[PDB]
């Protein structure tokens, strides 16, 4: 069944054939549609088929399918399986697995950058401090003072799930939150738990606005350890304005290197809990969505006011205007700093090509409407009239629990 | 089956059965979401208004009482007769109304139950058409403290009987493609424009010329009809700050009045239902003027504003999105003509939701359409969950008539 999708501000009209290889769920029915829901130890039975499909489409990939070579690794692996219960992804497969993992992230505007990942193989890791050795040259490797460089770290895979390899942050840099007893909140709201998990595992935290955090990594499923990243690697960016002087004086700043490191990253049925990766950010990331959000920095009043804005009544657009200047702001002091950056318009504009590309290539591109269209000017960026198809393929990268949850402390 | 629906800015959750009742299909399936899609007989008669008189009868407390089933025979034999049925008049109210409660990509729903229903089923040609269209501008228009109305017309018979307005808004704006190979006036109904033009309307051929009405009654061929000038509000655009924006020469109506949609209430289709309520002020300076499909006026304003156009990294688009928002509702509030702004209209919804769950179980609500075009995540339904399905009574999209229209 080949399915429609068409772009009302262009009408151009696309065909995919892509969703037919789609086996995962999508959270909707015939009957409703979970379009804007958040969040909508394997057997040897299902580890089998699951690891066919991927090494079919590994070696479809390379042009090899059919080959001896395609069979006798099927083979070599259908054996190890029964054997040990799961298998070894060769190096060449987990670039592949990896790098089409973030190729079928639908929720990513940034994927025309895809085959562009580098990949660092940390399967030979066994405690805290190794990890915390394979962070630090990522982090180092993936800012490259300030050209940033797309990578992606991945630890040992699950095996009976006792064992797990966890990092705790959400993302290798990110700012300590802090509750006050007069209820109010300093630094960060949204990291807040896991502040004071660090506080409870011996973090003694400076109570700043902006404290860049420390790593709390697991290793092999043993209890978390504390690390502090090497202030010389982690890039910041003062922010300020290009004609408000000040701007500056509000004494914002952000981290250069945006990366996730709570996804869980699925491969030929194997799962890779700790597989932190980087690329770079898009503006509004931070000046709409950390920044101006109510649930975190919220900082719409206050440069509302040194704006002297009409703020008496919300008809006069006063947030509107101030998240503009916020969002000037931010990439105006990245690009300053030499730090890279990309702005909503030439994000989402690649992303259309990079779409066009796909359906043509690939025969379709899963993207979540939701999340691709930018959060601040929505229509006047090509996605917002772009309809899209979502559902999931793998590889992939999954949502999981936060460890905290579901440890079991020794 | 019990679905939850999770707020993320306050953590609020609250459950949905309402779905439970839903009957049509969405467009999705559990392999595929095509939520960002924008067009995703007697035996099949008495089930649909069995459902709708029982839904009815319940909201008036009436579940199972004699009347109730009294009414269930009477429409029950009518049909088994006719082949169709009519509704009471307190029945075409209560569906009209619902059509607007369970339109799903309406962010304006709170108002829901305040809807003056006109009655215009008694309707039999194009003149009549046109005098219930003009009693319906002038009484929703209200010299600018605009009401909510809806006229709905004849019922589908046989399909070769419908009544239709051509137009999509009782009033529009003209589009033309000049030589340049450009195109002049709103190009979104610069085939309609032409349709009037061949239809025989002489055409002004300027930017904002509100269009003529093209009325068929009965499956008989379209008419043409000047609105009275007199009834139709235009409000021209100014800036409280921006002296030069007036030079811009813009303005837009403040009645919007969608005309081309189907009402489907018991099974009955109303082909012939324009309704209005008043424009959420995103309508006009986001997709009505910087649209690059439509007035695309972004580069002119930046320009007067004079600022750096070199580079998209300067957000220059963005900041003057924002001025061209801040005047329209500047203008509209200036002549007093209703509006409503994006933070306002969506802080509503989110109190019409919690208002549905508590007091129907849910409210199906499209996230897609309901966000507004701008700033998204600072106003509150971006941070809402929203679970989307098709309740009945509705509004449903209908093909445009010159497509199926037998001259
Ligand atoms: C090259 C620069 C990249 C840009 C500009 C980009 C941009 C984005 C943006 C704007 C989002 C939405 C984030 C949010 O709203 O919280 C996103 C999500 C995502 N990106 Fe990319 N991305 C890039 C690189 C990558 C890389 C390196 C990978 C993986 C190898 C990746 C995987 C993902 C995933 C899985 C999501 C969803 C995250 C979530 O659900 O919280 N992206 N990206
Ligand atoms: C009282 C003020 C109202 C406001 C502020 C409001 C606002 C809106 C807005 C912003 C949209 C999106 C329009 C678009 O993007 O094209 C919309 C759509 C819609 N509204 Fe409302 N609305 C109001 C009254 C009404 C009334 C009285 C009805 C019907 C009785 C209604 C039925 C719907 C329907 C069916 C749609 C979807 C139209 C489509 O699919 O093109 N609205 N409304
Ligand atoms: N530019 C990016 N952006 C991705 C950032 C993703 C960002 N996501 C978030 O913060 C999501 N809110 C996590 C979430 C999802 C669903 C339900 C609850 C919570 C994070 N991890 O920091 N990445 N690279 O690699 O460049
Ligand atoms: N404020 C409103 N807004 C409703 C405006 C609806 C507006 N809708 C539109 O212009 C839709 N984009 C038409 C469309 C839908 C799907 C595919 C192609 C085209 C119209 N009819 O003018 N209504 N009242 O009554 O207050
Ligand atoms: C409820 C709704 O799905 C939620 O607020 C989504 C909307 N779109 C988003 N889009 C992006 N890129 N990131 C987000 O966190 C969200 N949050
Ligand atoms: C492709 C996508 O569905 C399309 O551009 C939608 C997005 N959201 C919208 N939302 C509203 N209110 N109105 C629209 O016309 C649209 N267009
Ligand atoms: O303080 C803990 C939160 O940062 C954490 O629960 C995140 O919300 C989660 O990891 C998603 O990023
Ligand atoms: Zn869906």
């Amino acid at each position: 069944r080949f399915l429609k999708v068409k772009n009302w501000e262009t009408d151009v009209v696309l065909t995919d054939t892509l969703h037919l290889k789609s086996t995962l769920e999508t959270g909707c029915t015939e009957h409703i549609c979970m379009g804007s829901i958040m969040l909508p130890v394997r057997t040897k039975d299902q580890l089998f088929p699951l690891a066919k499909e991927f090494l079919d489409q590994y070696y479809s990939s390379i042009k090899r399918f059919g080959s001896k070579a395609h069979m006798d690794r099927l083979e070599e692996v259908n054996k190890e399986i029964e054997s040990t219960s799961t298998y070894q992804l060769k190096d060449t497969e987990l670039i592949y697995g990896a790098k089409h993992a973030w190729r079928n992230a639908s929720r990513c505007v940034g994927r025309i950058q895809w085959s562009k990942l580098q990949v660092f193989d940390a399967r030979d890791c066994t405690t805290a401090h190794g990890m915390f050795n394979y962070i630090c040259n990522h982090v180092k490797y993936a800012t490259n003072k300030g050209n940033l460089r797309s990578a992606i770290t991945i630890f040992p895979q699950r095996t009976d799930g006792k064992h797990d390899f966890r990092v705790w942050n959400s993302q290798l840099i990110r700012y300590a939150g802090y509750k006050q007893p007069d209820g109010s909140t300093l630094g960060d709201p949204a990291n807040v738990q896991f502040t004071e998990i660090c506080i409870q595992q011996g973090w003694k935290a400076p109570r700043g606005r902006f404290d860049v955090l420390p790593l709390l990594l697991q290793a092999n499923g043993n209890d978390p350890e504390l690390f502090q990243i090497p202030p010389e690697l982690v890039l910041e960016v003062p922010i300020r304005h290009p004609k408000f002087d000040w701007f500056k004086d509000l004494g914002l700043k952000w981290y250069g290197l945006p990366a996730v490191s709570n996804m869980l990253l699925e491969i030929g049925g194997l799962e890779f809990s700790a597989c932190p990766f980087s690329g770079w950010y898009m503006g509004t990331e931070i000046g709409v969505r950390d920044y101006c959000d109510n649930s975190r920095y919220n900082i719409l009043e206050e440069v509302a006011k040194k704006m002297d804005l009409d703020m008496r009544k919300t008809s006069s657009l006063w947030k509107d205007q101030a998240l503009v200047e916020i969002n000037i702001a931010v990439l105006y002091s990245f690009q300053s700093d030499k730090v890279t950056i990309v702005d909503h318009h030439s994000a989402t504009e690649s992303f259309i090509k990079h779409m066009e590309n796909e359906y043509r290539c690939r025969g379709g591109c899963p993207a979540d409407w939701v999340w691709i269209v930018p959060p601040m000017s929505g229509s006047i960026t090509p996605v917002f009239h772009q309809e899209m198809l979502n559902y999931r393929l793998t590889p992939s990268f999954e949502y999981q629990p936060d460890p905290w949850n579901t440890h079991v402390w020794k």
